[PDB]
């Protein structure tokens, strides 16, 4: 039956590679755990990224699209790809069985996370196996990825037509994310050696709570840091919110969707000063803090009517945060994949895009995680525009904890 009500021992599926080694009302404290450790990738991955881009540049990803992602890739990992798997992504800071468990227990997060019965907002998820027509995959493999990411794998032709199967690729992730994501993986990315590509899409689409009126939005010039200007749609709206101003003056605003089980968090720093302190003292403890610390308040509400994008390559960034193996056609180690025995395989590169946008309405979010089994390793582009001014912006279920969307908006303009 459906992995969302069963136990670990009603399907014990077993992993290639055995790793070396209060709380909210009816939730399993496991699955709590899973929560804590993928927040605490999220947290430590941003900072990391926040730290190669210039900080009047746009971020926005999916920390949770990453995470699923990877968790998928480690199906096949196996000694240190696979320890490092593990703590890279906080795998390894919590109890021994649920470590043990990870796959399972992202199943029942899953579970818990889209297929909640009365849903006031809209939160999809869909996964995807693509592997080359002539090779023969570990049928185990394929099972429990079916099984626990409900990832069927889809024969294309990398072998002959890399290029086309790439354009198959994205066509997918552009109908599970309504169209908002349709170039995750960059052109020539894939190529002839290429074997396999995991892919994960998660999209969001809620209605505020207390919605903004049309008739009170204005347009004022935006000042980039270079001197230019553009128009933004600036939205007005006065209301209760959770509010809390904190250290050195720096604002916390949450924005609930219909039924508060999603909200959005807001946070900036003072008039005048840098966000920069605020990101690099960026944790899951601090986070929770000020939450805990907002104090529901009249206020009123000014945000600019926007849209995002952000695509970029996790190769880089990974790297510098412990993953080395995984990407080395040396060191790799990733026999649980082809049944060939074909233990060669190695990640080429990993790209994540993300599509933000917020309107009178609600905000739309969708996001996406490719990763390349054997291909081009190229290094995508290097350049974005450097606006000013930037917020930080966290997409959580209120729950469970879980960061679904996070980034900084620099650019409000469109
Ligand atoms: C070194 O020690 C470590 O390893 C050993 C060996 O494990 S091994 O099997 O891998 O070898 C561990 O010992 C095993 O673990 C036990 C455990 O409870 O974790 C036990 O697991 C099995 O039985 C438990 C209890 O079942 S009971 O229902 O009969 O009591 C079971 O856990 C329950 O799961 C429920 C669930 O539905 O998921 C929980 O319900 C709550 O959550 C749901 C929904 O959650 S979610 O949607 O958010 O996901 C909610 O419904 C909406 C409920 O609402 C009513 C919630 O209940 S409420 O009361 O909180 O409101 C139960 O409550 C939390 C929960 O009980 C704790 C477990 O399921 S699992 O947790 O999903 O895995 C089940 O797994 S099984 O498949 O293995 O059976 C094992 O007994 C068989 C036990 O093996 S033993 O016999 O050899 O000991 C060590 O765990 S522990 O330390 O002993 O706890 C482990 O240590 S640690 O990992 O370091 O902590
Ligand atoms: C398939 O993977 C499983 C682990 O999930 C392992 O038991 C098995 O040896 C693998 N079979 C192969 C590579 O043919
Ligand atoms: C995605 O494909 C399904 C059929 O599987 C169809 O219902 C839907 O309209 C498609 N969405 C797109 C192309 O955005």
């Amino acid at each position: 039956v459906d992995i969302c009500t069963a136990k670990p021992r009603d399907i014990p599926m077993n992993p290639m590679c055995i790793y070396r080694s209060k709380i909210p009302e009816a939730t399993n404290r496991r699955v709590w755990e899973l929560s804590k450790a993928n927040s605490r990738f999220a947290t430590t991955f941003y900072q990391h990224l926040a730290d190669s881009k210039n900080d009047n540049d746009n971020i926005f990803l999916s920390p949770l699209s990453i995470s699923t992602a990877f968790a998928m890739t480690k199906l096949g990992a196996c000694n240190d790809t696979l320890q490092q798997l593990m703590e890279v992504f906080k795998f390894d800071t919590i109890s021994e069985k649920t470590s043990d468990q990870i796959h399972f227990f992202f199943a029942k997060l899953n579970c818990r996370l889209y297929r909640k019965a009365n849903k006031s907002s809209k939160l999809v998820s869909a996964n995807r196996l693509f592997g080359d027509k002539s090779l023969t995959f570990n049928e185990t493999y394929q099972d429990i990825s079916e099984l626990v990411y409900g990832a069927k794998l889809q024969p294309l032709d990398f072998k002959e037509n890399a290029e086309q199967s790439r354009a198959a690729i994205n066509k997918w992730v552009s109908n599970k994310t309504e169209g908002r994501i349709t170039d995750v993986i960059p052109s020539e990315a894939i190529n002839e050696l290429t074997v396999l590509v995991l892919v994960n899409t998660i999209y969001f689409k809620g209605l505020w709570k207390s919605k903004f009126s049309p008739e009170n939005t204005r347009k004022e010039l935006f000042y980039k840091a270079d001197g230019e200007s553009c128009s933004a749609s600036m939205m007005y709206q006065e209301g209760k919110f959770r509010y809390r101003r904190v250290a050195e003056g720096t604002q916390v605003l949450e924005l609930p969707f219909k039924g508060d089980d999603i909200t959005m968090v807001l946070i900036l720093p003072k008039p005048e000063k840098s966000l920069a302190k605020v990101e690099k003292e960026l944790t899951p403890e601090v986070l929770q803090e000020w939450l805990d610390e907002l104090e529901e308040m009249m206020l009123v509400v000014h945000m600019p009517r926007f849209r995002i994008e952000d695509g970029f390559s996790l190769k880089e960034q990974l790297q510098d945060m412990g993953l080395v193996d995984l990407f080395s056609p040396e060191k790799s180690k990733l026999p649980g994949i082809v049944a060939e025995g074909r233990d060669d395989l190695y990640v080429s590169d990993a790209f994540h895009k993300a599509f933000l946008e917020v309107n009178e309405e609600g905000s739309e979010a969708a996001a996406s995680t490719a990763v390349v089994i054997a291909g081009r390793s190229l290094n995508p582009n290097r350049v974005t525009f450097k606006a000013n001014r930037p917020f930080l912006v966290f997409i959580r279920e209120v729950p469970l904890n879980t960061i679904i969307f996070m980034g900084r908006v620099a650019n409000p303009c469109v």
